[PDB]
């Protein structure tokens, strides 16, 4: 249910991202906010910004656990994800976790709430 | 910050009642409150904390690693993301985790409507 929705969209996401985060703008609004480690933006310009700035030529997601719940009665979702980040042709991946706060918009959603952290053994 | 201290406030709250007793959690967690806790998923505070206790484990420690918080919406609500380490039975073998809260404000501190949590191979 609320897995498959939310698999659906995050991995359209990360798609996207691995593909070309320059155009992940449309899956951010004005009110959206990303907290990336200890950067703090908010608007799909300066969100955008902070994601192109990242200096890698590759990146690859790999999700490892997904887990969604629906965040109200009214159809915004809550969706835990961890995984491997493998950067540019580093063999080694980063831990990551992320969570998202999907409001619903047409067929899909936004992004209201990001939040990112590379997490270190 | 302001929601990361916010946030932290009441994590370190629940966290300081998890690691004496979970079983008395309850106050916490509401009837339509949710619980993912390794795919297993509960709902409601009986529930809830009845998976908690079942957890097999007698002594158990948070150590934060991460905290990181927002706004949930515009009208009150908070979203945690934490990572740390849970030692269990005294023991010096970190087990790793990754949680989020959804916070809803009662009176000056929150319930938890939403609560996600998995294990985070180190």
């Amino acid at each position: 249910d609320f897995n498959t929705l939310a698999q659906n969209f995050t991995q359209f996401y990360y798609n996207q991202f691995d593909t070309d985060r320059s155009q992940l703008g449309n899956l951010y609004r004005n009110e959206s906010m990303l907290t990336f480690e200890t950067s703090q933006l908010q608007g799909a310009k300066d969100i955008v910004e902070k994601l192109v700035s990242l200096p890698f030529q590759k990146v690859q997601h790999r999700i490892t656990t997904l887990d969604a719940q629906p965040a109200s009665p009214y159809g915004d979702v809550l969706v835990m994800i961890t995984g491997d980040l493998l950067i540019d042709e580093e063999q080694n991946p980063q831990r990551f976790s992320q969570v998202f706060h999907l409001i619903p918009d047409g067929n899909s959603y936004y992004v209201f709430n990001d939040i990112f952290r590379l997490n270190y053994s």
